[PDB]
């Protein structure tokens, strides 16, 4: 496990809250109100889930080998429900829970490269208590193409070789905003932040 | 950390190895199918060699025995399907969103007996006949009944949601079929090719 994380004392999970003035807190921060500076944050909660790292690890070792380059990794922002934050904490993100994106470029888990994209209502939507939630998470887009509705996979780069695959798909190669993808242990749930109006 | 009874590599991560007839491994794979379809012709049985597949199913059988406090997670089952899908289960294993009936929920269907999974609904045979059906280790863990539009298993007590059962079956008392809702729950050890 990262050597920067709380000792667990044995547990495999704990939600570790960040300190305001702390370069980890700050860097979220930023990268949250550089889209987002009419809202406010509450708390950023650092996810420490031992299962989930290790099976991510292995999937982004598998990925950084195959594509024989890094940059396999990017660090994008999920809006959810409160109803759903307990089970993303402690088991990941499920395309099979997913509802269909307003511009759907394929069946499965969104991931915004934009805050506020994530910020939108339908996405992080507020709770009875008015907080909304969104997750920063590290995501393997690998190798990408544009994405199309249909799609229950990435598609394969070539027609003739249909199981050698895409890692994910996204809106616009050249302007990416959103990456799906359509794999278990693919983003890995890093910080939870919990914001209002 | 790949199994002593692979056949080297030549350092590549993938290879589909015909077994030799008479040999231990060969003839313990087809007693287990021929337990219930000794009227099938067997044509080949391979040893599926995919190094990724069998690193993230390994990582979470490890997971799995710890969260179970036990070792007795695993089973190994069958799964028939159509030639077109075979080289995707090769490379990429199964997978939930690739959906045939779903009455326990919509994961990946495993049978305890090679009659159910040689029906051929499951096992289509293609335009020369052959039949396709894996067996594959399973990490069954802790099961309860499925039903109808499961997407995960069920939790094991309602009062903590996000504590689930490992799998679900038709039956817990005699199950007949097992379904996994996760990828990397299942590994496909061996594809056999036979005809009826
Ligand atoms: O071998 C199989 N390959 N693909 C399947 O979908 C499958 C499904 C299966 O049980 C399906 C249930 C039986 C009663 C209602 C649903 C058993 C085996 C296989």
């Amino acid at each position: 496990l990262p050597e920067h994380w709380t000792d667990m004392n044995h547990q495999l999970f704990c939600m570790v809250q960040l300190e305001p003035g702390q370069s980890e807190y700050n860097t979220i921060k930023d990268k949250f109100t550089r889209t987002c500076s009419s809202y406010a944050i509450e708390k950023i909660e650092r996810i420490q889930n031992a299962f989930l790292w290790q099976s991510y690890q292995v999937k982004k070792r598998q990925m950084d080998i195959k594509n024989d380059h890094k940059n396999n990794e990017r660090l994008l922002f999920h809006g959810t429900d409160a109803d759903s934050v307990p089970y993303v904490n402690q088991h990941g993100f499920n395309r099979s829970c997913a509802g269909k994106n307003a511009v759907s470029y394929g069946k499965g888990t969104y991931f915004a490269v934009d805050a506020s994209y994530s910020a939108k209502d339908t996405y992080s939507k507020p709770d009875s208590n008015g907080r909304k939630h969104m997750y920063v998470v590290r995501v393997l887009t690998g190798v990408f193409t544009k994405g199309r509705a249909g799609l229950v996979t990435p598609p394969p780069k070539n027609p003739h070789n249909p199981t050698d695959l895409f890692d994910s798909v996204t809106n616009n190669t050249r302007s990416p905003k959103l990456f799906v993808v359509f794999f278990d242990n693919q983003a890995y749930p890093e910080y939870l932040i919990t914001f209002t109006a």
